[PDB]
């Protein structure tokens, strides 16, 4: 029975933590980010980057569960508004609806690109009468996506609270969505529509939100920047709060306890020999940001001991290891528990998604807006502009921008509904799976990959001195989306069924 706007909002603030807490506490790194090669480790989820994943691995099931985790909070957050709210303003419920709306839909997106058909649920206790119901089409899935975004473009105010989405925040999702819908199964070439709606809303969030890109590309990754101006969306994270609130990523992140202050952690991830090369020479600041390279110095890890080089011959993941509790994190890193949000969507996501929407079905852009945002993500990045980019240049620009974020293989999933062969191409020639014992630095600060002799001292450099993976395999289409999980394939046999249109409520 809520009785007032803020007790309302007390119930719709799990949308943005616990409903996603079964995705982010595990599966959220392997799919998003190891999928796409940002990295890799030969002994945690190896087979997600190597396209040899069963049916029966856990984070099928946890990411289902934790997507299907946000869409029934969803759900029930608006049968909440219907039907226990008692002085609560309009204001407030429609809010709180196009909360609801927004995750569901992000958590559709997601589902989309890692599935494609699932089922559309808005009515849990349709679900709990029979959960033997049939998956929705791909195109069905668009549209619901679409038709949630709607409501809440129209229904979030342009500001909000400090963590709260705002109608730019929507807005930039919605562009997003009509990109990827816009060459989807569409034969080699994307739909000027979609196109056209794209560049509408991209542009608008772009030019008309007053938001701008941080100033240096690493104070995203800070915890005292959390919730800063370039976060339109992002899982808030409660590091004092209950265990369902909390950001588990920190120990299967962090590689040694030099970086973590003393708390205990065990990653053996490392930023795959690909996901390196695409960091240009110049790039220093978001490679630094995203990998620890030998090297390399942080001022603001190891605050305490004058700051922290890495004098491995590795890759460890930097992005998402905010250091010790007294590197500015005010305690809060404990064993399992980081202090860090989890962006959903960055103000140069869109930046690069109106680029990408203006260069459309052309093969080169080389004059207007999209250019001049796409050449912004280049400029904080304290890098050259180019004078044209191709959809190849977009692809690495991203890959780049949005490594260890856990978003590049939902990317690299449209990019393949659009053009499957030159994807398919691509994913084989990057050499997944092979990594290298020393990665060392020349003068010049050129990052070179291969080995040492027996010494350990002497460098031998080159393809011949990778460790190869036990098996390649050819990646072909039957491998880009993943199998349902097999427990729920147990419990819903239609599952492996074939999907069936959606009945639209609107
Ligand atoms: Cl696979
Ligand atoms: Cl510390
Ligand atoms: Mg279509
Ligand atoms: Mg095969």
């Amino acid at each position: 029975f809520y009785t007032s706007d803020e007790a309302l909002e007390a119930a719709t603030a799990p949308l943005y933590n616990r409903a996603w807490f079964d995705y982010n506490q595990r599966s959220i790194v392997p799919i998003g980010s190891g999928r796409a090669n940002d990295m890799y480790s030969p002994w945690n989820y190896p087979q997600f980057v190597t396209f040899q994943v069963t049916a029966l691995d856990e984070n099928l099931s946890g990411a289902w569960s934790g997507f299907y985790s946000v869409v029934t909070m969803a759900n029930s957050v608006i049968n909440a508004v219907e039907t226990q709210t008692q002085s609560v303003s309009e204001a407030a419920k429609t809010k709180a609806i196009a909360e609801a709306r927004l995750m569901r839909a992000c958590a559709y997106f997601y589902m989309l690109r890692i599935w494609g058909p699932v089922i559309l649920i808005e009515d849990n206790q349709k679900l709990v009468d029979n959960p033997v119901r049939p998956l929705n089409r791909e195109e069905d899935v668009f549209q619901f996506i679409i038709n949630d975004l709607n409501y809440a473009v129209d229904n979030l105010s342009e500001q909000s609270d400090k963590g709260r989405a705002t109608s730019w925040a929507a807005k930039g999702i919605l562009a997003k969505v009509y990109l990827a819908r816009s060459g989807w199964n569409n034969g080699g070439t994307r739909d000027e529509g979609d196109l056209e709606l794209a560049r509408q809303y991209a542009s608008d969030v772009c030019e008309n939100s007053g938001l701008d890109l941080m100033t240096n590309y690493e104070d995203l990754f800070k915890y005292k920047n959390n919730n800063n101006q370039e976060s339109l969306l992002a899982m808030q994270w409660v590091p004092l709060g209950e265990w369902y609130e909390c950001n588990t990523l920190l120990s299967d992140l962090a590689f040694s306890t030099e970086v973590t202050g003393g708390v205990n952690c065990w990653s053996s991830y490392n930023g795959s020999i690909d996901m390196l090369q695409q960091y240009e020479l110049a790039d220093t600041l978001r490679r630094n940001a995203t990998f620890f390279t030998k090297g390399s110095y942080y001022s603001y890890i190891c605050i305490k001991d004058g700051g922290y080089t890495y004098k491995g011959t590795a890759s460890p993941i930097k992005k998402g290891v905010p250091g010790g509790p007294d590197d500015d994190n005010d305690g809060k890193v404990k064993q399992m528990n980081s202090p860090l949000n989890t962006y959903i969507l960055r103000l140069a996501d869109v930046y690069l998604t109106y680029a990408e929407a203006c260069l459309g079905n052309n093969s080169t852009l080389s004059d207007g807006r999209g250019l001049y945002f796409f050449n912004r993500v280049r400029e904080r990045a304290k890098i050259n502009k180019k004078s044209s980019i191709t959809l190849d240049d977009i692809i690495r620009e991203r890959r780049v921008e949005f490594g260890m974020e856990y978003s590049n293989w939902y990317d690299m999933v449209t990019w393949f509904r659009y053009l499957p062969d030159k994807m398919l191409n691509y994913f084989n020639n990057q050499w997944r799976g092979y990594r290298t014992d020393a990665i060392i630095k020349d003068e010049d600060g050129k990052l070179h990959f291969g080995k040492y002799d027996t010494d350990g001292t002497t460098f031998l450099e080159g393809p011949e001195y990778y460790t190869a993976p036990e098996f390649t395999i050819n990646i072909e289409a039957e491998d880009i989306f993943l199998p349902y999980p097999e427990s729920d394939v147990i419990q819903n046999p239609l599952l492996n069924e074939p999907p069936v249109p959606y009945t639209f409520n609107e």
